[PDB]
């Protein structure tokens, strides 16, 4: 694939499907689906949420130029506001002249939570679980025998303890789960139920909430990019004051929560019309990427931007990033289906990877157009 | 206006929609945006964004129930996740049984930033711009004759000092706007920009950025709901015992961070798809609303829930709300107004307060769900 799109543009949409359908081999009938209205029939809309009365459109874009890792991808983009999808494509036509996005992840793993209340001595209870940990992985293993044969799993306990709150001492498990490619909820909170009798013996308590948390901080996606200060330079200002200005930028961000919100909003810019387009929660994406950059005790940056020992501009962006290829509405919806073919994921993490690459062009873009007016 | 919807929930989709247009009196052209698929021609699809191929669909709600200051309201949600819309109607039912929800909202004013670098005097640099606060205000106030015709504009300054950055002293100056309707961005940016070489003059720095804030500590939205304990009563638990599990479910979000991050997200669950349906940018509700809820230093809940002194569940929600009626696709798409329509709300601090009580709602269901389920 070349996701370079020439002239895409100033192409009709049905001249840039037609081109998309080319490059990627689509049939005549997966085109159907963008060429006309209607992919989401109403019997699936209408079992999908409730109180259903019809449906409501977002276009539905695709940027160009990413590549990550090396491979030219094209990006779907669902969402409201101008601007973004062109500024994401001009920051990755800049990231490919130095090597394109260079992305990694962790594994999938997710948090579920297990809260435990009514005993006096939580602290202990803490040591009795920790104690008896196999026994209760191997329980919430039996739970989701089909998951572990894919390759995930509960793999580990963890149990915090808040022994002083004004509704008395509570304790809290987290099972560590390999959710492989789902965003992960309704796989982990199977298993959170699945364990609580256990734990509620074990400890002499009573479990209250089974949930996952959202605050996803063992599952994070990273994207790298580097800009050379030709690239920035303009009419009024040579590329190396960009440059500076940019880091001047960041520290603000960094120092400053009104600056870091609006700097963290354009990061979601770029995420959250991905996630919509592959039919994820988006609001699990934003409720982790926001807790995360508040997790040093000041909300900060997601993003970081720094000088090399070459003069040239290197971007970071590490952040939770939950998503599924199976799960929710991502195989409901024919659309979220044909986004991920259009992207060619494999994996969850794959498409991870992928939205915090997009993540990051798009504060780039944010950056360099703030630092060049 | 009766918002109770009796049998919504089983009804067809066209039956909801037949009985939706007789309660607000909508005109056939309004029901017909929904007869047949496609109601965002391709020609506004291909000017709201860039690159555009298509449209992807999403379902469209709408949450029963729902009372505002005594008033019924209804209110169209646009989303993918099951439960959302049931959840926030059921709760919405058992608080009209007392009073329905309470709300109220401050002006609707937006934070413009200008960051002002190279400064060697940045705090004396500062009280020089407070001395000429009236200058750059009427300088904020000279291009939007509209807005300041409509009651808004520049309203105040502050300014606030970073002195010691990696970077070097940086002084920063809010423009404080009244922005009306509008959510408020490219309204208090054009004023930034304006401002910016007065700033640059007074001070003697380097203005960097002119940006509006997402932390729009000073738009806030709020709502206010009571449920007692003969309506929470389930197989297995009184009233008053799911009351206590609701207050132990508040009291693990408020503590700790990985659950406060769940607890929020289910507010936003309620939020967003209001958002949505009328043609708003949730990426600017989210970021206020996450980067509020860490003001403190602590990442925590953005609700409260208590108990009151006659042992009812009393539930908050206070947070940034920046929305708009007009810009953008709330203009644009025809389904954004048909959800305006549907709303009836006059001003977009109307729209905030109600988006406020469905988030509170939201949360409520969500908790109760949880502090009621059967250990298996
Ligand atoms: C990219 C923009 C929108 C237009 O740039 P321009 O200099 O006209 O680009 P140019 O015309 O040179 O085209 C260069 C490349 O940019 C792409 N491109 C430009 N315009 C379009 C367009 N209309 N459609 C698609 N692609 C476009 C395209 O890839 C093209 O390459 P090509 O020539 O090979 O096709 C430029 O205004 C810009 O960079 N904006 C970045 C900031 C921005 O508004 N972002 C949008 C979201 S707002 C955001 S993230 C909120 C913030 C700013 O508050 C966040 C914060 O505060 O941090």
């Amino acid at each position: 694939l070349d996701s370079r799109l020439p002239a895409f543009r100033n192409l009709s949409p049905a001249a840039r499907l037609d081109h998309i359908g080319q490059l990627l081999g689509l049939s005549h009938d997966d085109v159907s689906l963008l060429a006309n209205a209607g992919a989401l029939p109403m019997d699936i809309a209408n079992g999908m949420i409730e109180n259903v009365i019809g449906t409501f459109e977002l276009p539905y874009a695709v940027a160009s130029n990413f590549q990550i890792n090396g491979r030219d991808v094209l990006v779907p983009l669902v969402v409201e506001e101008p601007s973004i999808v062109a500024a994401a494509s001009y920051m990755a036509k800049l990231a490919r002249a130095n090597g394109g996005f260079t992305t990694s992840s962790s594994a999938p793993l997710m948090h579920a939570q297990v809260q435990i209340v009514g005993i006096q001595d939580p602290l202990n209870a803490r040591l009795s679980l920790l104690r008896r940990k196999d026994e209760i992985i191997e329980l919430a293993n039996r739970k989701d025998q089909l998951l572990n044969s894919l390759g995930g799993g509960c793999r580990d306990i963890e149990v915090h303890t808040f022994a002083d709150t004004p509704r008395g001492p509570m304790l809290v498990a987290h099972l560590i789960v390999d959710v492989r490619d789902a965003m992960g909820a309704n796989t982990v909170n199977t298993m959170a139920e699945a364990v609580a009798p256990l734990m509620e013996a074990i400890t002499g308590g009573q479990v209250r909430l089974r949930i996952l948390s959202n605050l996803a901080d063992l599952r994070l996606a990273r994207a790298q990019v580097r800009i050379t200060p030709q690239q920035l330079e303009t009419a009024e200002f040579s590329g190396e004051a960009v440059i500076e200005g940019i880091l001047d930028a960041y520290a603000f961000a960094a120092v400053d929560p009104y600056r870091a919100a609006t700097h963290n909003k354009g990061i979601m810019n770029g995420i959250d019309p991905l996630i919509v387009a592959t039919g994820n929660d988006w609001r699990a994406v934003e409720a982790g990427a926001h807790a995360y950059a508040c997790r040093s005790g000041h909300y900060g940056s997601l993003t970081t931007w720094e000088k090399d020992n070459n003069g040239h501009l290197v971007g970071t962006l590490e952040m939770p990033m939950p998503v599924g290829l199976v799960g929710g509405a991502t195989k409901t919806h024919p659309l979220a289906q044909l986004s991920l073919r259009i992207l060619g994921v494999k994996t969850a993490q794959a498409l991870a990877e992928i939205a915090v690459a997009v993540g990051l062009a798009q504060n780039l873009g944010a950056m360099r157009a703030l630092a060049t007016e």
